[PDB]
């Protein structure tokens, strides 16, 4: 049992919180205006932990490594070029190593669980490993090291442009048939569930499988699992698609797949007003990595027009070179107002508030997407949650929605202090038990690379 004198539960705000968590990490008996009894007294506001929709671990290795300009327009297309020589090089022990201290950094900053979108599958000569889960295996097992909820997207890719273009040399370690996809997803049945990870169905993106993959695939029967795809970050797969089909991306995949809450459509950066209507009317999740796309030159989603619409978001780290809930939300909301020059642009019907609207739509966006019981405290739901600094001046002073606009937009990541995922602390005091030693082997892989 836990007692929070402040939590933000499903129906608002609420005052001396007293949760009760079963032995299986669930939360049990959630009692407002009760009396600690013994319970864990927390040290501050208690709030859902923010799921992260999107990521690929072992780039956080390169991080902030990219920024060097060698052209006068480098872009996307050059870093990628960086990115692929980077994963040439990476054996199954580095790999993860890297996720493993990328998932206790991802604790640290209040992300509770991930979906892992992981393309690299095979060996350095593109080879299949001995077990072709190995570094599937890996990323859960560090996963479990690290003590985040984890949904696993094994990624299907099998080319190097639209209309089923050869694969290129740099993307060997990535490449699948739709058959060993298929057999992958099944070999990864037993260990994560015992593991008690997520699985989901993913498609690089549309550049990278083919309209009949994609068929393929759905049509195999796993009909619970997410589904998640890159979709229309970049202007060139714009262009490419429309000399490909005479459409556009968002556009194809909407007039060809029957597209649905299942779904997380990951950066759709590049979505015209009746692409973002569409995917509003479908209850798809847009994926929205904000640090990454800014860091990649991929430009402003439409996300007030999304809202507006009754759109679903969640937010990703995707490349990992923020690793912040506050970054990711605040700069949603800051480059809506970069754009259209006005204040305040990403609220509800019913809510004024801007950080209480984002953290809202972020927690219910990024659940969906892992297809996890997470993203609020109700009974039946996983006892996933974190707790900011209630020593800190601008928190203590503050209440309710004005408290999240504190944080949010004032304050930082280290106002996160506490973290627990399932039940249990990963997080205390913003120390990690496994930091030490997960530095420790971090480091030496830097140097290797
Ligand atoms: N930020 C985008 N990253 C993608 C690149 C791609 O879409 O090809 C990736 O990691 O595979
Ligand atoms: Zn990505």
């Amino acid at each position: 049992a836990i007692f929070a004198e402040r939590a933000l539960l499903p129906e608002g705000w609420a005052r001396n919180v007293r949760f009760e968590i079963s032995a299986d990490g669930v939360l049990a008996e959630i009692r407002p205006d009760a009396n600690a009894d013994g319970a864990e007294r927390l040290g501050g506001a208690v709030l859902p932990g923010m799921p992260n929709l999107h990521s690929h671990a072992f780039q956080r290795a390169m991080a902030g490594l990219a920024e060097v300009a060698g052209n006068p327009n480098d872009s996307f297309w050059t870093w990628r070029e960086l990115m692929y020589r980077m994963v040439a090089r990476l054996s199954p022990e580095q790999i993860e190593v890297i996720a493993c201290q990328l998932y206790i950094e991802m604790l640290k900053a209040g992300y509770t669980a991930v979906a892992e979108f992981h393309y690299v599958h095979h060996d350095l000569d593109g080879r299949s490993y001995a077990d072709p889960a190995e570094l599937s295996l890996r990323i859960s097992r560090a996963a479990s090291a690290a003590g985040i909820g984890l949904t696993l997207l094994p990624v299907l890719y099998s080319h190097a442009g639209f209309g089923g273009q050869p694969a290129s040399e740099g993307q060997r370690r990535f490449i699948n048939g739709s058959e060993a996809y298929l057999e992958l997803l099944q070999r990864l049945r037993a260990p994560l569930e015992a593991a008690g990870h997520s699985l989901g169905l993913c498609f690089h993106s549309l550049r990278a499988v083919t309209p009949q993959q994609i068929a393929t695939v759905l049509a195999a029967g796993h009909d619970d699992l997410p589904v998640h795809i890159h979709i229309a970050e970049q202007q060139k797969e714009v262009d490419d698609c429309q000399a490909w089909s005479g459409r556009r991306p968002l556009q194809w995949l909407y007039e060809n797949v029957a597209v649905d809450q299942r779904w997380c459509l990951v950066h759709a950066t590049h979505a015209d007003p009746a692409e973002v209507a569409a995917m509003a009317r479908s209850g798809a999740v847009a994926g929205l990595c904000l640090s990454t796309e800014a860091n990649l030159g991929d430009g402003i989603f439409p996300a007030t027009d999304f809202l507006a619409q009754g759109g679903r978001l969640g937010i990703g780290s995707d490349s990992h070179v923020s690793l912040s809930v506050v970054e990711e939300l605040r700069w949603l909301e800051y480059g809506q107002r970069l754009r259209d020059r006005k204040r305040n642009r990403l609220y509800r019907d019913d809510q004024p508030m801007i950080g209480r609207t984002l953290y809202d739509a972020a927690l219910a966006g990024g659940a969906q997407a892992l297809g996890q019981p997470i993203g609020s405290l109700a009974v039946g739901r996983r006892a996933d949650l974190l707790v900011l600094d209630g020593n800190d001046p601008y928190l203590a002073s503050a209440e309710g929605d004005a408290l999240l606009n504190r944080w949010l937009f004032a304050g930082g990541d280290r106002q996160v202090r506490d973290v627990m995922v399932a039940g249990r602390w990963v997080v205390r005091d913003g120390r990690h038990a496994g930091e030490e030693r997960s530095a420790r082997a971090f480091v030496q892989v830097l140097g290797e690379l």
